[PDB]
């Protein structure tokens, strides 16, 4: 098996289909990536993450290294013996949580120095804590420009970003075992302007990864201005490799992202909106708890395949929900996570059939009626 | 498929095993019933319930007739439709947690009214009630006399339950799907006194019902207490029916129970511990949270046959439930669940084979080594 090939099948406008080939398994893109923060995609055994279609999850390096500890995680085998999930997994490199969720944080040129409520993390120390995991997709560690932010300050942040993308592609490569199993993507920064979103790709096309995340976006910015950034910044990355969206998103904003050439996703909203009552449907999102539902019969989503809605009705979750019931929020996750792969496998067919124009189209119709 | 049919295959002492056959499954004895008080065994599926090896399930008339009521579930579709779960289910009929969990109570002959924190429960009640969820054992609406209490108002409370036995009888009587689908208990009530309970069994001997549990007990008493009132009232009991042992218990509890007649059980602890941190093992429970676990890559059990143990080691759920993952509490309350059915199941064959003497010594000599 391929340490990592991308290959596309088809495309449709700035929208591509295709898969990544890597050692762990196959990755079909466009992707959803659930979230497995705390080595655990929340409510989920690894064998239901996979049977609602995900080809691979995202964990943290920032949690992971506090709680139980890279060191640790290796010692036991890897974070992929230790959670029990034995197909790819992405880590993000810290860059923003470590902003997003350190108590005290001192950012300098050689790292984030943090309190978590004292640990250090460089490049270096990202891709080792990477390495020490057992990563198949390695994320450089890089900033997250806070938004809005002055064009200086978002230059300057950019800058020190790719600095960080070159000590980061030289601590992989470094690495002889991890440069031989595993990839590196290299994060785009630049805020909202375009010529700092094309110096960045430059940089990062430079170095060389094997793949590209626009990062900084999802940051509070708005759909409307998301859209406008990538409607330039995406086009800027090397079209033969995958593009990453971090942090994306809401059912609409992913079918928009991949119209402008995005192919890989994460987002917390299905698991967490999910443990809150929020199931998403083809129709739109519905709360569960609402009265509305206390004597529906139907499942969730209509025509939803999973096994969720084969088996229970909303009126049952309704129940579960409001009574704080564990196996609430695991039916209500499970649901939300098949409906995001469905999604996906949705869009990759219409791309694939050269009909995504009009899915999207139809999807919105129904969706926002 | 037979409404109730009870055959007992081997005895060894006082001990039996053997199978209740009914319309909905056959429940192996002695069993173990997980509880499952929301509609719901918590953090677990009912197929996970199901391939931990349990016939049955306990559900309760106070809880559901409060949430999500007792009509709404029968509008539903019933209780077995509403939550999944396709085999015999038993209710208790909210004779005991009407007085352990409402906020203000008023008993009387009639029955007991309460505020939830209005509502009224009485023989006929709790019959219909049942009857609604579509239960398949039905418990007779009885009264657990606290402890410790004197003779006089332990006679007094049995008597009431026992006027209480005959119109629960009556009531399931009337009620001709009923009466053809599912089975009635009694239950035997007394205190710790011989004499009452000699009365009790009298009078339910004399109704005539399909099992009798011995209720009173697991209220306080200590097992020493608990097992000399076994000791006099199980053989009071009809031989050729069930012996149901409520809210019962510890491990050692269940042995000594099947030593002393006890046909079933059911009891919070697996669930409920489980949650908590603690595991059962053959080498007696442990407290997953402690450090020493941190690494422990064993599983929770080095016997157990569980999918817990064949895919996760101590040191994964360690780190589970100190983060509060719901992942942790599913795996927790699977292992314990499927700990507690490979008990019954070892307390099973080794009557079958005469050898449950033996089993009981070694069990003990391992559990609290
Ligand atoms: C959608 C929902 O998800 C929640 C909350 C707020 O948005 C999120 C999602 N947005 C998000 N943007 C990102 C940008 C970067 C980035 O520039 N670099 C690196 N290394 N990782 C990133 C991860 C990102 N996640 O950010 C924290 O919580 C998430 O809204
Ligand atoms: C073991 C653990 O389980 C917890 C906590 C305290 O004990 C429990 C378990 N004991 C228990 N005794 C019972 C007696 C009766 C009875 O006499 N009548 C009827 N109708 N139902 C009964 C249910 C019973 N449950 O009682 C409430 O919480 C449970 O300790
Ligand atoms: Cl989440
Ligand atoms: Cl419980
Ligand atoms: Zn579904
Ligand atoms: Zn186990």
């Amino acid at each position: 098996r391929p340490r990592f090939s991308f290959s596309i099948a088809a495309r449709e406008g700035k929208a591509r289909t295709g898969t990544i080939e890597m050692k762990r398994g196959v990755i079909r893109t466009p992707a959803f990536m659930p979230v497995g923060t705390a080595a655990t995609v929340k409510a989920l055994k690894p064998e239901t993450v996979r049977a609602t279609g995900a080809d691979i999850i995202l964990g943290n390096t920032y949690h992971l290294m506090l709680r139980p500890g890279a060191e640790r995680i290796a010692k036991l085998g890897g974070l992929h013996s230790f959670m029990g999930w034995d197909r790819p997994i992405l880590t993000d490199s810290g860059g923003y949580q470590v902003m997003s969720l350190s108590s005290l944080t001192k950012q300098s040129e050689e790292g984030v120095t943090f309190k978590s409520h004292r640990h250090m993390l460089s490049p270096e120390r990202s891709i080792e804590i990477q390495h020490l995991l057992g990563s198949d997709i390695v994320m450089a560690f890089d900033e997250c420009t806070p938004y809005p932010a002055t064009p200086s300050r978002a230059a300057s942040s950019m800058e020190r970003s790719m600095r960080w993308a070159k000590r980061s592609r030289d601590a992989f490569d470094s690495r002889k075992e991890q440069a031989e199993n595993a990839a590196l993507f290299g994060i785009q920064q630049g805020s909202v302007f375009e010529n700092l979103r094309q110096q960045s790709a430059d940089a990062l096309a430079e170095i060389g990864f094997d793949g590209y995340a626009v990062g900084g976006l999802a940051v509070g910015e708005g759909q409307d201005e998301m859209f406008r950034v990538l409607d330039f910044s995406v086009p800027m990355l090397p079209d033969d490799k995958p593009h990453y969206l971090m942090g994306v998103g809401k059912p609409d904003d992913i079918v928009g992202a991949v119209e402008r050439g995005i192919d890989m996703f994460d987002c917390v909203l299905p698991t967490r909106s999910g443990r809150n009552g929020q199931a998403f449907t083809w129709d739109g999102p519905i709360n569960i708890r609402n009265a509305r539902f206390s004597e529906d019969l139907k499942p969730l989503d209509s025509e939803c395949h999973c096994a969720v809605c084969q088996k229970w009705s909303r009126a049952y979750i309704h129940h579960l929900i409001r009574a704080g019931e564990i196996l609430g929020a695991m039916l209500m996750t499970e649901h939300n996570i098949a409906f995001y792969q469905q999604l996906m496998q949705k869009i990759r067919d219409s791309i694939s059939e050269g009909r995504f124009s009009q899915f999207a189209q139809d999807f919105r119709a129904r969706y926002f009626a």
